[PDB]
């Protein structure tokens, strides 16, 4: 038993629920996760998490990895992939059952390289995990991230540019580069920290963020927000099936808390 | 270019868009059919029409075609499937280029054996179309009737309990029934008139739905509203992915036109 959805009312009157191709923009008071939790477990769902940690970010592991055991998928199969020129500098963390992680060691271009060693790799996730989700790990979860984001592809709205108009956003502007976008084009401003979905249609984008970056590269020239240009331009011409709102991706310390954001999940820490 | 959809103005306030576990429910103003349009284009989509007319529901064919052509699917390939105990009766409606018609000869259990029907026929379907679309033929198409609806499955609201709570809904309440649903369980009460989804996931349903009739029949009972009642315990537990509003399911003789419905596109034909 649960509460009734009610077509007339709706439960969030304030900000926009679905998108125009009919893509759900994730919200606290949109979904009934009882419903969502029960349909992931009779698949045995299993999400892998990729996350970088190069050099000094190696200091975020511990809190990022702690906060993903209180936050993250609790019920579900987890495998953590984490990406590091440091394996002895990865945290030993306590994890729950159904949850393990692997270390792979890995060699702007930090950032940017993300896509192309998300995508070697390619046949041990299609083996390992149903779903791909890649986040920044200069971060910490601090409420609920689960199987509501979920999808064949998301991604997640830019805390900086959600109330914005399009003329606004950064995307790149230079025909000359793949990731061009013209100014009256463009549904959101996806922030490349947080994207996701099937391991086929990440390993899809990837491969084509890494293949428009190449072009880019062998004509002298650097998307202005890197992979994240690249990102919004793969988002506009491949619409994501779920989008996160910015409860997914927030900085209090920047931004406050809004009365609009009811949760604030996964947060920037302070560098 | 197309309007920018911003995220803290929904363009529907008045009605839920979305249901708890995050399917779409299709509303005039919640999708931008420009690009929906072009997403299924890019995949030649075919979607089948499946109408039953036998005996005197001969005589709803013309109109009901003859709308079609003006209503739904336009612009995409479409494949009617027209089951009928008379052929020759089957108005020759002039089609739309991509558009064909297939005539079906066949044999309570008229509009309870049409999940049989629908699921021999079963390879033909799967070869021969992407999607299926499964109506009434006592109906006509006043509107656009598009690719919004399209999705792995789908059902549609009644008319008459769109505003109703689920004590109210007539589902079968008899235990014995395999149609059985607790008075405090339930999402919606869907209509029998309008439901479909990919083939496959429409082959499934068909065929569950036969089984547990069967299985009823066996058990000498019949369900409360037949077909109806065993598609309602189906969509409670193998919830829709899109869930249509009753601007798709309507009888404006009975009901009028609310406010509240935008555009009229699925309407009953007074007999
Ligand atoms: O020296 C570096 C720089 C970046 N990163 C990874 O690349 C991500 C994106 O960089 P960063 O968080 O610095 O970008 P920002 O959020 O400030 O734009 C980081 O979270 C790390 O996962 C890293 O591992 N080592
Ligand atoms: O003699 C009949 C009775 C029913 N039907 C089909 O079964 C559907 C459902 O029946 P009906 O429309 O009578 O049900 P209602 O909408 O009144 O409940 C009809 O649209 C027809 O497609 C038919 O072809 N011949
Ligand atoms: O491109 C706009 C930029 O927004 C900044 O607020 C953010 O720190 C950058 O990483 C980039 O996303
Ligand atoms: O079960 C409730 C009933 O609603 C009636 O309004 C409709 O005519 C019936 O066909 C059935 O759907
Ligand atoms: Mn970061
Ligand atoms: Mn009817």
């Amino acid at each position: 038993v649960y509460p009734q959805p009610k077509v007339l009312t709706p439960c969030r009157k304030d900000v926009l629920v679905v998108t125009p191709w009919l893509a759900p923009i994730v919200w606290e008071g949109t979904f009934n996760i009882d419903i969502l939790n029960e349909q992931f477990r009779l698949q045995n769902t299993t999400i892998g998490l990729t996350v970088f940690a190069i050099k000094k970010y190696v200091a975020f592991l511990k809190l990022f990895l702690e906060t993903a055991e209180k936050h993250f998928m609790v019920g579900h199969r987890v495998h953590y992939y984490v990406f590091t020129d440091q394996p002895a500098a990865v945290p030993r963390v306590t994890l729950g059952t159904g949850r393990q992680l692997s270390v792979l060691e890995v060699g702007q271009d930090v950032s940017m390289r993300r896509m192309e060693m998300i995508s070697g790799c390619e046949r041990r996730f299609l083996s390992e995990v149903d779903y791909l989700v890649c986040v920044d790990v200069d971060m910490e979860f601090r409420d609920h991230v689960g199987v509501e984001i979920l999808t064949p592809l998301f991604g997640t709205l830019h805390p900086s540019f959600y109330g914005s108009s399009r003329e606004a956003f950064t995307y790149e502007r230079r025909p000359q580069s793949q990731a061009y976008i013209p100014k009256d084009e463009g549904d959101f401003y996806y922030m490349g920290a947080f994207f996701g979905g099937s391991v086929q249609e990440v390993q899809r984008l990837t491969r084509a963020c890494h293949q428009a970056m190449m072009v880019d590269q062998a004509n002298g020239i650097e998307a202005v927000w890197h992979d994240e240009s690249h990102l919004n331009k793969y988002l506009l011409r491949h619409k994501p099936t779920k989008v996160l709102s910015p409860e997914y991706l927030w900085d209090q310390q920047l931004l406050g808390w809004p009365a609009v954001l009811r949760k604030l999940r996964f947060t920037a820490v302070p560098k």
